[PDB]
């Protein structure tokens, strides 16, 4: 029985970072509490002022990653103060019934609940609130033991990243310019004609144009293996590490599937998250985008890796730098 | 050689149901022998009177699906009434040769042929009228010895059932409403500027917005697994169970291929089907969708399975019902 | 270490052909030797007249496909002749670091540069100049041992063909007629424009509409076994071959990866290149085309291939032909 199991507190962090935890573990099924708050609230999200009127978990697009192991039990505190002017709600696609929890957490402005599942199938998997894709993040269950390649060997990472990807489906006025609205339910007609098109006026990493550039790059160092877990709660994307690989790639993100090795570029389907593995051998910059490069350089679904550590000559070599033609 | 072999004539039935059928058979390669009418006809598409020119196998979209065995051989007479008014055919793309037989298979109002081909290959396959995706169902050829996940270990559903999805191209008038046509061949100069801009109208499930929702949800108990077959003749989509998960599900379609387990979203590739099994665990209404929720929600990719049985409080449970912030 | 090694000169040439070469092979890491000549121009890509501002690797769209095995090197000779008007580089999915190469292969008109990396993952990788997609071909880097199944039995292709889908977006003047530019900066703004709608204009297989049709069809004769490589730098794509299958399809292109059997219609990746084999068994044209069937009948994205060798009435057979109904 679940309520005779003993339960751990977990401190979310806000992404691309993922919450510290344990990769295999000799540890038993716990139940793990989660406390989250949902925040309406406008951003911009270009480098040009253009504005969008949100709905965030925990003030951040994604929302934070949530971490446990098959087995454990989520519990979630699901929070929206008076300070807001909708209902939400959550979709857990690693939940089982009750349309992922969607109908035990319809809660009002002021109002909050209590929700636990139990967390029985392995994988990256989206959580969102049932009509918005906005408001969505990841929910990685790992496997009791650890990541597995194909025959079984063991698999890790050094470090997590967290990317959720988002179409944006901004309005225009009559002279051109994206519209700027007062309320998110003035954004909200305008918002579906323009989501009618199919055609999003933006496709943003973690909610900003540049959101995982300069100095906001991700980080790693030479001999690192890294995971790259990245959702799309509602349009296809196809992630891609320039100068990089795949090593080991879940791209429907579930973790009892053997991973595929070598990808150059994967696939995530809308609604989903899936997750990648990668150990750097060189160093520079690297750019992780979308390799629809009209999607990543025209409207927003691009980021970078800054790498430190010893160039390697095997791999990579200049024979000849650029210079006239003989 | 064919002409040896026993014949069997099977009785379709209208989607979403698929006829009966048996799974693993000590049976003996037979020679099923089925038959369809083509069938041009105006339909109502929505829940505000669109009205589209459609063009079905057996006057439902999609077309009923065939079900026969991995070494069978099907044999259909195709019929193409004088109520007509335009040449048609069929592509299976379970079959070899000929365009899928497409070319073998032309026929004017009033006339009517006959194919056979070997079904030398397990899984879902689309078949179409080589022109018109609109005029498609499923071809499932199941293995002889019947679904095996990926160790052989024996898999099973207790139902199937069938949903066609369809992406259509609905032009307006200068007013901004959708046009009625009189006829097919009116029709046709439109919907082709319109499928230029790629950006469907409306992507339904079995002919209409609604089809799969209200007195017509699909049904189910918990304990039962349930055969999802979902194919999509001519664009990419990507099914969710709400609520649920695909157990194993061939994506790509072919059972040759050891299935994936646990997926949250899976992936159809336009131009094929695919399927996926579930059993359920929890009562209550699913949402079975496109996850691109703009395609399901504002589109009409999205229908519902009313699952009845009893509450498991082991998978889910609500721990504070919705109520104010202390 | 590389520099101690045996070095060869390969001959690239012209697509849809793949240069000869050794599939298994007893021989040892090689240096391989190759050259290519970056060649700006103007080109027409529909039946009508319609031009694109281009710019190619070698002359043609796609580029050549250069081949080498798991273990050798990639040494490219990377040439930018002084009658073009841009800089250029390469970014090879199949190479790690320095973005691909792009880094250390910019070359302004009149320059020139070389560059050597590991080949050390088996698969077909797309290579392309880092922001131009129009750019780009196949590195095909075969297992040392030859192609394997998931059961490690020997696999093989007779003759090997190459397809690069290329999504075109080209722009319209107010009289509702395809823009011509006189040169290729002069496109650049429009284009823009264009692509961010995300609706090509075009989508054609190497080159132009028809590439791969009339007497342009690709060509095999019935027990032959064919590859067909499949690469797009940009944009989703899902082959199929009419009447045929994807024997076995690497969708994701890494060879180190199971492969697929039987698929009715396999998935690209936009920016990936996959890998399929058909092993011919009926006679007659076939058509191998995009599976959106806007894309390949009314935007352009479908080929031919021409199959001699006897018909096979097992495999199917018109049992009766069109006649009028009794
Ligand atoms: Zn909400
Ligand atoms: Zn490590
Ligand atoms: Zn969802
Ligand atoms: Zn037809
Ligand atoms: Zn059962
Ligand atoms: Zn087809
Ligand atoms: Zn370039
Ligand atoms: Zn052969
Ligand atoms: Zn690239």
């Amino acid at each position: 029985d679940a309520d005779k199991l003993p339960h751990t507190k977990v401190t979310l962090v806000a992404p691309p970072q993922v919450h510290p935890h344990e990769q295999a573990t000799k540890s038993g099924p716990k139940v793990v509490e989660f406390t989250m708050t949902i925040e309406e609230k406008k951003m911009v999200i270009d480098d040009k002022g253009t504005t969008l009127q949100a709905m965030t978990f925990n003030g951040s697009m994604p929302g934070p990653t949530l971490v446990v192991h098959e087995g454990d039990y989520v519990q979630l505190t699901l929070v929206n103060p008076a300070t807001n002017a909708m209902p939400h709600n959550v979709d857990f696609h690693g939940a089982t019934g009750a349309l992922g929890g969607a109908k035990l957490t319809n809660v009002n402005p002021g109002e909050q609940a209590t929700l636990r599942f139990k967390a029985d199938r392995s994988g990256t998997f989206v959580y969102h609130c049932t009509p918005h894709p906005f408001m969505s993040g990841t929910l990685m269950v790992l496997p009791r033991d650890g990541l597995k390649d194909p025959q079984g060997k063991p698999l890790h990472y050094d470090r997590a990243y967290t990317i959720g990807e988002f179409d944006l489906y901004i309005p225009k006025g009559p002279d051109g310019k994206y519209k700027d609205y007062a309320t998110l339910a003035e954004s909200y007609g305008d918002t579906v004609q323009v989501m009618r098109t199919l055609t999003p006026s933006h496709i943003v990493f973690n909610g900003k144009v540049g959101a995982l550039t300069g100095a906001n790059a991700l980080t790693a160092k030479v001999g690192e293996t890294v995971l790259l877990i990245h959702s799309q709660a509602n349009r296809d994307t196809r992630p891609h590490l320039i100068g990089g690989h795949g090593d080991w790639v879940w791209e429907t993100g579930k973790f009892a599937n053997p991973p595929q090795r070598d990808l150059e570029t994967w696939f995530i389907r809308g609604g989903s998250a899936g997750a990648a593995l990668y150990t750097f051998k060189q160093p520079g910059v690297y750019a992780y985008l979308n390799h629809n490069l009209i999607e990543a350089f025209e409207l927003g679904a691009a980021g970078h890796i800054k790498v430190e550590g010893k160039w390697n000559d095997d791999l990579m070599k200049q024979i000849k730098a650029p210079a006239p033609i003989p």
